[PDB]
């Protein structure tokens, strides 16, 4: 799974 | 932005 | 599964 | 800008 | 997959 | 994978 | 931005 | 700037 924000 | 993925 | 926005 | 997943 | 451009 | 650019 | 893969 | 994963 992964999670990400910029 | 952001992602999620599962 | 995804979820994702900009 | 882009987003993308597989 | 998914794929997203702004 | 999953991939972002900004 | 942030980063978490599992 | 650039944010991936695999």
């Amino acid at each position: 799974g992964y999670m990400l924000g910029s």
